[PDB]
């Protein structure tokens, strides 16, 4: 029985092959019928292509030595394939799902090593398909060769897999022979769907013709974990990743920074550096006791440091619920620290200085009295995040009856939202401080509303965009109607079918409004 | 006796003065005398103005309606006197000088909440200026403006202290009267200079013709600490600050990210985001035993894979001693990866492949066997450092005698490059894991050397440079004379009366050196 699948890069896992750009040259150029690829292969095992993919020389040393076997621009030509070659996206799916069902998955290919003015392209497509596999294996790091018998016995050492558990693709006849002959099961890729139907026909997994795949999560170990003190008793705690324009997530209530699991990578990929925050009285953020801890000032104050202290003089900010309310505030108050602003469910309504704020909101007041909901909340916290984290359908939800678990199961069934996993990453992360410090978000109505006031006269002008989700029965679509007359050039989203928990809910949908948005207003 | 110094922003600590522009517009246009200047401050404390300096309205809402009271742009305008505002050197090193020497300083402006297109120039200035500073109060964050008394009484409430221990700096004789009539020493700035005389004379402090001060260094519990885990029992700790290209900066033995504290706000000043490398077996980072897993293919693959958990495709790697041998195996195993490379004293000079490594390098020898160096180098933290880090001059340091501090006092003399305080931050970095890892760096000369010769005939072909320090006696500048047969487009800077211990022996002039570099051949 099959446990590994092992893939090539040019021609199977990334699309069109860098070797059918020679031939393509030809016909254009109309030159005669295989003379770049001639050029290309000439002297066999001792010639130059052979040194460069063994790692003898890199491929700036390597052009000149191309334009002699030739003997235009091999340079441009080489520039051109290279940025138009883009990753095999049916391919890395079933990559991904043999994976997800067990394999040990593999690249091996004939690479060289790339010091071109504009090697980054390249080195940002190997970054995307590499996460996705156990192992990468490069020609030009090993200084060995497809289709040379030794590069095989390697693949399965490193493997530690006999030959007849491995499925080994390649779109080259030649590479593909020494596999088959150690016993491998071979698959030669012309077109991707009837390499896909061999595939899926000797693995037994279903991966032509599969569901939409949800966007790729985050592994809390695999991440870069930051850690800002804002102030003496104060740190926070973020992750990390990419490059680009700083762009700072913010939770709601009680949530994590792995509530945008899957806003992150995609975010990183779409040429972003994501600052993912535990936002003050969560996982590994500091959690002070007092209520005044957790005003909105503080709370803006304290950001504004963490950006004064990483060296950021801007971010975007991208707030959900509580973190969506603190991402308007930011705007209101910090400008010129803010280069766009984004929320996801939390509508801007402005203060009414006329009335008090305590004058679908029973869940504030039952919030109110220090102690009881976190009582509540922290008896059984496996129960109180399968309770909380559910779809609009799954609904298992007053204050009166004495409690916000009232009539709800003891031990609820898994949302289709969330794996078992996650909610103890969840349960894990509030065992070190538990509701204290999220509760003290919503016991500043009060203060909130006092400083709020000092903004009555102002408008929102930077770049802006509000989304709404359709069945949030808290923060419903409708709150957000008027806010057009404070922030006039206010952009919009909408997501249908969608509950309070946007980003698990709706992942795919939630990146779709959000990468379009940053790059058309936020650079 | 004073002991607070209170500036303002506008014609004091930054210049040309914002004010200076409405003038020079309305010669430049021929416009009527104070034309621009009157429409600006009309309505006195009932006007637009007097709003948008309170935090009432924003800077985008306040453009309409000044122009309306000078019925060009008035935007365009601002936008200009903004950019062309810069900070006043002079007046910040003063500021810098007398906090140092004790002050509490802080800087009181009347400004205003900035929404515009291009509000970064702003931000990034208040960023660079308030780091410097106890405080920074601003009138529109305050609700309260200058002249009027509030904001007097708030400023001594900040400074916890009496109207008679505070120098008060303004360029508006009307700010300055209610600082006097409360009992402050105030200086009405017009020319720095003789603002600075006035200064010095009430201070006692020389602040003029003063010696040039040494860069902006780190204290580490301001940083923002990174934390990424590269294989299950290895983690690397870094230190961050600032945004745009990625810079990584690699230390020598026995060393720290501390080693670099004169270059990180620099390089962050100058664009860049600097990432400190606590290299493994130093720091923060981890220690393992093993000396294989010291061998510079590990180091260098561990590396890769730190850019690859950040989400960075690549970095420019800059080296210091062992660091800079690492940065130039980077350059030619993984170019992909290295946006450019840079060495401080290290030279590349490439492995002789007929004769063995092994066969001023008595240090190497007395390092090879485990334990031995470890016994001495740990036996007195403090004695360690104070003799290895010294300038040229101050020399205090073979194998055979049987020791590296043979004939070393057992109390040296603080070198002038650094303070008891830096010395104790490496006594601390030092005691968690010894220097068992940092020897293990020495401990890998027969497969360092393997490893190397598969690159023999490679060249390094991305942008390059390599930095010589006159008085280094292990690295020295003659060493690196052949560099450009393997790195023909090879950048060079070279620093004079400069020891081993560059980053702190020569720290202005590596930054001038660095930061050139970056700006031409980095991005
Ligand atoms: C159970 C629950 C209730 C409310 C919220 N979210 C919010 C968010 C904001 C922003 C609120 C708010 O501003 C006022 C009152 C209640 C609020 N509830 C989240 C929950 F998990
Ligand atoms: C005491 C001492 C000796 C040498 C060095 N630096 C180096 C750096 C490199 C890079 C070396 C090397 O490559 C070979 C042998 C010795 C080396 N010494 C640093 C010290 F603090």
């Amino acid at each position: 029985t099959l446990r590994a699948a092992v893939f090539d890069l040019d021609g199977v896992l990334a699309l069109p092959a860098v070797f059918g750009v020679l031939g393509r040259t030809e016909e254009a150029l109309a030159l005669p019928r295989g003379l770049l690829n001639d050029a290309f292969q000439k002297g066999g095992p001792e010639g130059a292509t052979t040194r460069l993919m063994k790692g003898e020389i890199t491929l700036s040393q390597w052009i000149p030595l191309m334009e002699e076997n030739c003997r235009f621009s091999i340079k441009e030509i080489f520039d051109k394939a290279i940025s138009a070659r883009k990753i095999n996206r049916p391919m890395l799916q079933a990559a991904l799902m043999l994976r997800k069902k067990g394999f040990t998955t593999a690249i091996l290919t004939n690479t060289w090593l790339d010091d071109r003015a504009e090697r980054d392209g390249l080195a940002q497509l190997m970054c995307e398909l590499k996460m996705h596999f156990d192992f990468l294996i490069e020609s030009c790091q090993v200084g060995m060769v497809k289709p040379e018998p030794q590069i095989y016995k390697f693949l399965l050492d490193t493997l530690k897999a006999s030959p007849s558990e491995v499925v080994f693709l390649d779109d080259i006849g030649a590479n593909l022979k020494p596999a088959r002959d150690l016993g491998m099961v071979t698959i030669l890729v012309q077109d991707t769907d009837t390499a896909l139907k061999e595939l899926e026909k000797v693995t037994g997994i279903q991966l032509l013709n599969t569901p939409a795949p949800l966007p790729t999560s985050c592994n809390p170990s695999d991440m870069s974990h930051g850690y800002v003190t804002v102030k003496p008793r104060v740190r926070l705690h973020f992750v990390e990743l990419g490059s680009g324009p700083a762009v700072c997530l913010c939770h709601g209530f009680p949530e994590s920074w792995y509530s945008w699991r899957y806003q992150i990578p995609a975010l990183a990929q779409a040429g972003y550096r994501v600052l993912a925050m535990d936002m003050k009285g969560y996982g590994e953020s500091s959690a002070p006791p007092e209520i005044e801890e957790y005003c909105m000032e503080v709370l803006c104050k304290e950001m504004v440091t963490f950006l004064d202290k990483l060296g950021l003089s801007q971010a975007v900010f991208i707030g959900h619920d509580w973190g969506g309310m603190l991402v308007w505030y930011m705007a209101l108050f910090y400008p010129e620290r803010v280069r766009a602003v984004a929320s996801l469910n939390t509508p801007f309504i402005p203060a009414n200085p006329n009335m008090s704020p305590l004058e679908v909101f029973d869940y504030q007041l039952y919030f109110q009295e220090p102690g009881v909901a976190e009582a509540e909340l922290e008896q059984n916290l496996s129960r109180t995040f399968k309770s909380l984290f559910r779809a609009s359908d799954e609904s298992v939800l007053v204050c009166e009856a004495g409690g916000l678990f009232v009539n709800s199961p003891e031990e609820p069934s898994l949302s289709r939202m969330v794996t078992e996993e996650e909610i103890q990453f969840y349960v894990q992360q509030f065992k070190k401080s538990g509701f204290r410090g999220p509760l003290n978000w919503y016991r500043n109505m009060e203060r909130n509303w006092k400083w709020a006031c000092k903004s009555l006269g102002r408008k929102i002008l930077i770049p802006a965009l509000m989304v709404t989700a359709e069945k949030d029965f808290v923060l419903v679509p409708q709150m957000s109607q008027h806010m057009e007359d404070w922030i006039p050039h206010l952009k919009r989203g909408h997501i249908e079918d969608c509950g309070h928990w946007t980003q698990m809910d709706k992942p795919t949908e939630v990146n779709q409004i959000l990468i379009k948005w940053l790059d058309s207003d936020a650079r």
